């Protein structure tokens, strides 16, 4: 009864366009073995990007990865990615005062690290609001590894179709 | 293409199982949203805790995902591949509980203002998250809403009672 092989050559490099079941559009860009740069399109926090966000990614099975990470707000996510089957579900632990004031952490993250830092420290933080939902992955490609330029701008800059794109 | 979402295959399963640092955790599923769960060794070895509300979904065939928050404060997701016998847990919790583990060494169900009393005094920052494989050593089927699976700590049970594999 083996754990599974932990290759991880069958997720690094890959960039995912998903939508979740309550039509949320995230975006993420597996940078290397433990990075991740990403994008969020629409729901509350439409508009927030991060790049090189420290993250633990395992392999599960075919084509199917687990990948979580903290963020310096204090939100937990872990996602089950299955590349296979073009689905991924997400759960996400954020703190009370990023449920309440979504739109405070609508930014470029990396450029304003010192305010998420004292927005979390003030709080409120619990209890904590946590979503799990199941989302499609409408997009993938493969961009290779530590590639910078694959997430460089905010989302409203790009193009109005990019999101919408498709294979 | 998203799995059917059918959680007969994992409500009703008791586990046991020791993480890849020798940690020995103890799961029974006691409906589609509630778990009781008994943690033998490492450092929280004697909590125990029971209907701790979980959101539980189905990644494939014997595999499923479990999550939920604590009164600690600290968040917990686990994929469970009942098929191939190992799980995967991510545990991140405050800094307080890396620092005094001891304390939420309980019944818990007996504690829970003691519980939030120390997660909203904190310490919180930064989280301390483990990602550890574990081998499940031992699984059986107790039905639905069996409140006698796990209902008392581990210091009280039978001498071989964590040790059974099949």
């Amino acid at each position: 009864r083996p754990q599974p092989d932990q290759d991880l050559s069958g997720i690094v490099g890959k960039h995912l366009i998903y939508t979740y079941a309550n039509g949320w559009q995230y975006e993420l860009y597996v940078k290397n073995e433990n990075t991740i740069d990403y994008r969020i399109h629409s729901g509350p926090v439409g508009g927030r990007w991060v790049k090189d966000q420290p993250v633990v990614i395992v392999r599960l099975g075919n084509g199917m990865y687990k990948v979580s990470w903290t963020e310096p707000t204090g939100t937990c996510v872990s996602l089950v990615v299955d590349l296979a089957e073009r689905w991924l579900h997400g759960t996400i632990f954020f703190a009370q005062w990023v449920s309440q004031h979504p739109e405070l952490t609508v930014v470029f993250q990396n450029e304003h690290l010192d305010e998420m830092r004292a927005l979390r420290d003030e709080g409120p933080v619990y209890p904590q609001v946590v979503i799990d939902e199941f989302a499609t992955i409408t997009f993938v490609e493969n961009c290779g590894i530590d590639n910078d330029d694959v997430i460089d701008c905010a989302p409203g800059e790009l193009p109005d179709g990019y999101i919408d794109r498709t294979n």
